[PDB]
């Protein structure tokens, strides 16, 4: 996963934000991307194949490991990272337009519209990061067992799987847990701040 | 198997019996429970053993083969020997009865009822070897073929499986055909020589 192009987007608009912003930002690079590339895509790295149950049925795990894991948590928090980091992209998009505007202007910072822009993407990247918790709640929890039960045909009545490293994985899971969390308080803050 | 107590009582009444009769005994004992013991047995041994099905799917070849094989030609002919020798057993049954009544009344042959009881007992032969010929037919037909395509559950679609030894089975079916049509002309020689 090469998170170079985005990388060097968002430290674009590293200057052309607050310094909760930066804070927020130095966040997302250092404790969602690292940690996801350094440390968690290994652990999730033999999800299917340490994947075991016990039954002779061809298809069973296949299926079962499907229904476990509709989307691997990874791929989760890939889509949460960058979702979460739209909106920064719209707001300095906004930015370097009205940059190249003032240029073109002449040849022919953070009011009026832009400060609009920039609480609508606070807001914004405050509802995406809670929808992604949520969902991850609704599908997941925080906890993954070591058994999963299935009776997903072919199937039959009911197996028993046994899930890769869950102990590991729940350590990681409400560690991004926390991680997202503290995104929304900065974001908060900076509501606050703006306000005050 | 161990056909000695039916070998001697039908010894006992070789003893009893026309000539054709006689005949009938001795190719029941030589072309079907010889045959039987000393080949038929040991071609059918690895019925199951060496039955396989072309698939991964656990409880699809024990199906399989009792859907192929409801009842094994071995048994069914057991079954045939034991059900055609039962009426020459009431024969003797009656006679040994007369005999001991003859004796008794002394102390206080093909004729009369006895001839009735023959007659009975050919019919009864006649008809029980015309019921296993037919029913082999409806049930297996004369032949093996070496493949047997099965749909049963829990087989997964069809699936091909594969008989043992199909026409050395062939050979011994059509065999033991011909020996039981012999036994049924030597019943309709029996009952034109006592007519005639």
């Amino acid at each position: 996963g090469d998170w170079s192009f985005l990388g060097n987007i968002l430290e674009e608009v590293n200057e052309h934000s607050t310094v909760i912003g930066r804070v927020w930002l130095t966040v997302l690079f250092i404790f969602r991307i690292l940690i996801l590339g350094t440390a968690a895509e290994f652990v999730w790295g033999d999800e299917q194949s340490d994947f075991v149950c016990n039954t002779q049925q061809p298809g069973c795990e296949n299926v079962c490991y499907d229904e476990a894991f509709p989307i691997s948590h990874i791929r989760l928090w890939v889509l949460q990272i960058i979702f979460v980091s739209t909106p920064s992209l719209v707001y300095v998009g906004h930015a370097v337009h009205h940059v190249r505007m003032e240029e073109k202007r002449k040849e022919r910072r953070l009011e009026g519209t832009l400060l609009r822009t920039y609480v609508c993407h606070i807001i914004f990247k405050t509802l995406f990061e809670v929808g992604f918790i949520v969902g991850h709640y609704f599908l997941y929890g925080f906890r993954i067992l070591p058994l999963y039960r299935c009776s997903r045909w072919p199937c039959p009545n009911v197996v028993d799987c046994f899930v890769s490293r869950p102990t590991e994985k729940t350590i990681f899971i409400l560690f991004m847990l926390s991680v997202a969390s503290v995104s929304l308080f900065l974001n908060i803050l900076e509501m606050s701040h703006l306000g005050l």
